[PDB]
């Protein structure tokens, strides 16, 4: 009579995973998205439910400090039909009772510890059947991070490679990552993420709780990447001398970084810049299941404090002599993250800029985000979560100013600087970059642009000697070769002049720190004749730039043209990035599942002197589990070719996207990629 | 004692299909590469094997004439271990023997029919256990189709979808097709196209026997298609006036041609043209097992006969006169097969160039090919199978004479054409287009274009007024609008010049049909400075060129620059493409085999004027077994962007590559493509 229901081998199916787009996470823990039913499989010894005997209650808790008015400790009975936490009886067959799980689609995120207390009336008892950890689920409707293209969801949440765009806003350059996700361990190096962040620290149970909105776990996640003091996982130097640690452009995949940030203690991981720290947050925060892609700005106007003048003094020669002024940034990474906002009036749904590199403002160095890139286009800075320093990064203005040699500063026209150019993100389910320059802005001199300005109360800025230069490239320059820039000149006025035309070109890193000139011609008498253009050659060596050359590749041109009768300034200015040599990469066997598969990669060295110490980084999710690195033994002369072959073996099917990264002691960070198919056993 | 062996339920393994990469081909008839040994099962219904007790011997035969020594025929005894047609005994278990059957690596290609005859002594029976189709295989070492690079046998073999490189030789489009040698009946329509050539209706039996050498299958399979006379797959118009066919430009796909061919007894299919033709054959060679790329030479010097120099004869405004003359083609499309030659010197083992298209001939209208792509490249023109008139192709000299007003015609001087230009086609495992213009030609003044250029006894023509001049287009112009384009003069000279500029513009056709002038511009007084660049724009209309534009979207612009002091005749000549509208591609639902996939396809109109009768074509092979055609309903505006949903039911795992077409009548042939990975079910 009433027999004690004794229960064995529960089984939280891992069938779940696939209905639950988790399926490479669940690997020895079982990961479920919130606002989804998850299958439950109970074996007990006896009876198999004796419903008109026993009833039992799950209970659920996930932080250190559950609450059930915070939403981290929730208790639910089981019923045969449907607060949304839900236990339901789907099927009883055998010793086997099959239940199908509910959560909330507010749920908060994290590691849950998932208890049965089984009370059959008289006596019963209690047990911890398992432990599991939800994600924010991008297929749930009414879910804050809900995306209707199926393809969408799959590209922003589900896929581990992707690109980071660099380089110029003329030549853009696709940079492989790995964000990897799902790659083994990522997931509880996440929640550590979280677990350590500073609000954990003040108030464990405050912050379980807040972290169901992803607005909030957005914030959190993109503060840790090197954003607040005391722990961070990444570093930032930016002067180029990465000698103690791993160089910011030689990473390739997200995923090295973070191991590195949890093997050692949580000491910051080597070196990062503002693309390392958008692709690590873009990692952790699809890990998490908020939809998000790494976006890149091209000329961005970073660490302006929330400015939308910026004021260029320059000499003579067009150089820019302010100590304290910070220059225009060649390009600058953030990440969008998809999510509704209920903290804002109604209809600011969708792409969130978080910029999760810090940001000199009054109130401290911090972090931007997460702000409705709606309000960037709209120009409502009055939204919560720091709209107007993105929004004076996309729509700053600038202005160069050429110091006279008597008294004062006079006005120089620069049409060949446009800030907020050609913002790329990866497209969905292809390698082409999508630009999303449109989503930010507005089309200029649009009506709709002059209310927007107006909204953010910024409606200065077209115009007042017929002429105009630019600079030209012609064909394409590859690193480590002598190549020639030309300064183009158009004059469309019946007058001929004759001028002063200054041409310099330096070596500048990404962030706008230039270093010393490789380029130098200097015309006190250029004879410019009516109706025509004049283009006046540059010749840039590679010994010049060599040494002071970034790992970006990039070097600033400048020109200053300077008409004596009218005393008109002329400003041209134009970032060319020097192209790495191409890596030739051979799939070699048939490539399938859990079969051994030989990676072949080699490059053509590109210098006049020879490469020593080469080593090339093979970096892939689903590809390899570990990252392969091959020292190359011997020097590399200047007609050779390095060539090495690595052996992977990949364990996911479908495709993934190989990342390769060639280090030597002249070339540095020279990228290349492959998409693998991998087929079935 | 010795009783009768009988079997019942053979059964030719679809195993090793996927061990003979024809997977895709094995529905219901098994499909085999030569060379390499296929599993076959009997069954019996008594003794397993008794070999002490019963002997038996099979008989394979393929043609309508089989003969031994012409190799169609062969019958070979089995034994337990190893002239090449070998059956060895594997295994034996139950009542069923196991065996495996080996072809020889020049077995000849076709059907086989297999037969058994089984004599235990006394007595006996003799049955046809069933049907195989043999195959090239580039997997077997040896056979004369043999690939290293297991990457490249997949593209060149495997790979049902593709790129069909066209446009101009500045600006490169990929169009997609779908050459879908896997899908279902095209084995057997390859097999009629091979059974109705003319060397088979000559002699059957000495075809079939000649069918073992990849060198005769690719000259008759190039020649079926719209070379010779009577049966044909192709029938080619160029005049674009394609009412009563299907447009050249229209088509994705060549496996809707061969169906047509086929279906409609065997009457030349719609209207087809040199990449049609081109396509359709390595869709054919791919399907037999030759690995087989398409090859698109820009600046092409087509209809030539095998002539190393043209001669032009222009008028004062620098157009043709010529009424003879025929034009260098935009480009030119043919086929390029990998293959031992074992008919000519060794070591011109390798790519072979089969030109599908017919070439005139002096001795005819027939196609070109296959000739040793290294033949080429050293000028070896006596190599047997029509070198010299790839070679003129590729190598010809163009020279440009102006007509003086006064008797004869004076040399001008063209800089801006160069013949056998920017050869590309696909590469291996990626959608980047290879370019393998150096396959074909040496670079320019070397030591070793000189002496290759002197084998072909070939060592003609590189100038004798500081002046030049080429065509600028600035930034991209899409179809459907007006546009500017430049004429960009460079005088280095101190001299200053008053000159006559002749500008026209007229719509052109991918081989050199020009239409009626869409633009014209002339200058008789036009004044260039000294050392100093003049820009002269020429602004094309699109309702200038709407009526006589072709499918290509092709519009050739021309130049002639006079100075009349020295008399000097500088010529620019350049084409341009105007870019289709895009094609944006959506895919719905989750993509897995044997799943309903739904795929929305969207063009936004770039037209003035409104498009009618819109159409859209969607063709992938795994994707669709069928081609998919919707109808839009009424007539899309100006503004409006036309989208549809076709619902698609992918049959096979992986990687495809889905083409799409819209036809209107105002838009014509803008094309699409997405890459589709299926998953499993
Ligand atoms: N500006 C720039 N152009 C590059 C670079 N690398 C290659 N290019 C080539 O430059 C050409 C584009 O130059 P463009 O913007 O048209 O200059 P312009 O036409 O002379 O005014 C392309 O053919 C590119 O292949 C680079 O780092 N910067
Ligand atoms: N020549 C040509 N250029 C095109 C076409 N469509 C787009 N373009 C654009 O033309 C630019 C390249 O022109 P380019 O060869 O550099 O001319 P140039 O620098 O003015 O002498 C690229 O930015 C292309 O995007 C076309 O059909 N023909
Ligand atoms: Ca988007
Ligand atoms: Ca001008
Ligand atoms: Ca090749
Ligand atoms: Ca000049």
């Amino acid at each position: 009579a009433e027999e004690l229901v004794l229960e064995r081998c529960d089984l939280e199916l891992e069938t779940n995973g696939r209905d639950h787009h988790t399926a490479d996470l669940c690997r020895e823990k079982l990961v479920v998205r919130r606002g989804q039913p998850f299958w439950l499989t109970l074996h007990f010894e006896g009876r198999n439910y004796e419903a008109s005997v026993d009833s039992l209650t799950f209970s659920v808790v996930t932080g250190p400090a559950p609450s059930q008015e915070a939403g981290t400790k929730a208790r639910f009975p089981l019923r045969d039909a449907v607060g949304d936490w839900t236990a339901t009886v789907v099927d009883q067959q055998d010793c086997t009772l099959s239940l199908q799980l509910t959560t909330p689609a507010n749920a908060p995120i994290g590691l849950y510890r998932l208890s049965l207390e089984a009370s059959t009336g008289y006596q019963g008892s209690s047990f911890v059947l398992g432990h599991f950890i939800l994600l924010f689920n991008a297929w749930c409707p009414a879910d804050a991070v809900y995306l209707d293209s199926e393809e969408e969801r799959q590209e922003y949440v589900l896929t581990q490679q992707g690109f980071i765009y660099q380089g110029s806003a003329k030549f853009i350059k696709n940079i492989p990552w790995n964000f990897g996700q799902f790659e083994d361990g990522i997931l509880d190096i996440c929640l550590i993420l979280l677990d350590v962040n500073p609000k954990f620290l003040k108030n464990a149970g405050r912050d379980c709780s807040r972290r169901s909105s992803p607005v909030y776990v957005g914030r959190v996640v993109s503060g840790m990447v090197n954003c607040n003091d005391d722990q961070g996982v990444l570093l930032g130097r930016w002067d180029n001398n990465y000698g103690d640690g791993v160089s910011p452009m030689s990473w390739i995949g997200s995923v090295d970084i973070l191991r590195r940030w949890k093997n050692h203690g949580c000491q910051r991981v080597k070196y990062g810049q503002c693309w390392v720290f958008a692709a690590v947050a873009c990692t952790v925060l699809r890990c998490l299941g908020i939809p998000t892609r790494v976006v890149t700005n091209y000329n961005s106007a970073h660490d302006q404090n929330s400015n939308l003048l910026i004021e260029y003094f320059r000499n003579e020669f067009g150089e820019i002599q302010g100590d304290k002024s910070e220059m225009i940034w060649n390009f600058h990474c953030w990440v969008e993250s998809w999510m509704t906002r209920p903290d804002l009036q109604p209809g600011y749904e969708g792409w969130q800029a978080l910029d999760p590199t810090p940001q000199e403002k009054s109130e401290g160095t911090y972090c931007c985000g997460p702000v409705p890139v709606r309000a960037i286009k709209e120009g409502d800075l009055s939204t919560k979560y720091d709209a107007p320093f993105v929004f004076a990064e996309v729509n700053a203005d600038v202005v160069d100013w050429i110091q006279q040699d008597d008294g004062s500063v006079h006005k120089s026209i620069n049409r060949s600087l446009i800030v907020g150019l050609k913002i790329s993100t990866k497209s969905v389910g292809r390698d082409e970059r999508e630009d999303i320059t449109h989503t930010y802005k507005y089309p200029e001199g649009s009506s709709e642009e002059r209310e927007a300005f107006t909204r953010a109360n910024h409606l200065n800025k077209a115009e007042k000697t017929g002429m105009a230069m630019r600079i030209r490239v012609g064909q394409s320059m590859n690193m480590g070769s002598d190549f020639d820039v030309f300064a183009h000149i158009t004059n469309n006025t019946a007058e001929e002049y004759v001028c002063r035309l200054l041409l310099c070109a330096r070596t500048v890193s990404y962030n706008g720190i230039l270093g010393p000139e490789c380029g130098t011609k200097y015309l006190l008498n250029l004879n410019l004749e009516p109706f025509s253009e004049k283009s006046v050659p540059l010749c840039i060596l590679y010994e010049k730039y060599r040494d002071c050359l970034t790992e970006s590749n990039l070097i600033k041109v400048r020109a200053l043209l300077v008409e004596p009768v009218i005393n008109s300034y002329l400003l041209a200015e134009r970032d060319l990035y020097l192209e790495n040599p191409e890596i030739k990469i051979r799939i070699l066997g048939e490539p399938k599942q859990k079969r051994k598969l030989v990676a072949e990669v080699s490059l053509q060295n590109p210098l006049p002197v020879a490469l020593e110490g080469c080593t090339f980084t093979v970096e892939g999710a689903g590809l390899t589990e570990e990252q392969k690195t091959v020292e190359i033994p011997d020097p590399v002369e200047a007609g050779e070719e390095v060539k090495v072959r690595m052996d992977l073996l990949p364990l996911h099917m479908g495709l993934h996207k190989l990342v390769v990264n060639f280090e030597s002691d002249k070339l540095k960070a020279v990228k290349g990629f492959r998409n693998v198919i991998i087929g079935p056993a």
